[PDB]
């Protein structure tokens, strides 16, 4: 029931940076994880990063290697993905997602099985 909308996509030069934003149309309650996924041309969708909405713990895909940072602003119902040192490999549609986890065992966020999805924003990194 959380409705998600991404923004910030576009063309960026290799080695460059870009910040993506995602806002939920309503309030995101305390047990959510918020995350980013991406789908490259002809490839399977894959996890990028996640953050616990109330707890702040993060998780990143190996493909990130410290180049991307996920952050949030609870007061704005927003999650962000700061992308640095962009490479052609990073060309993809980037999706904001939410996962309600009321029975979670810890604050460490999920990297799979997200249920609410944005429509995606396209990022093109030029060689």
């Amino acid at each position: 029931a959380v409705q998600l909308q991404e923004s910030g996509g576009g063309l960026v030069q290799a080695g460059g940076s870009l910040r993506l934003s995602c806002t939920a149309s309503g309030r995101i309650s305390s047990s959510y994880d918020m995350g980013w996924f991406r789908q490259a041309p002809g490839k399977e969708r894959e996890f990028v990063a996640a953050i616990s909405w109330s707890g702040g713990t993060t998780d990143y895909a190996d493909s990130v290697k410290g180049r991307f940072a996920i952050s949030k602003d609870n007061a704005k119902n927003a999650v962000y993905l700061q992308m640095n040192s962009l490479k052609p490999e990073d060309t993809a549609v980037y999706y904001c997602a939410a996962k309600w986890r009321p029975l979670r065992y810890s604050d460490y966020p999920s990297n799979s099985d997200y249920y609410d999805w944005g429509q995606g924003t396209q990022v093109t990194v030029s060689s």
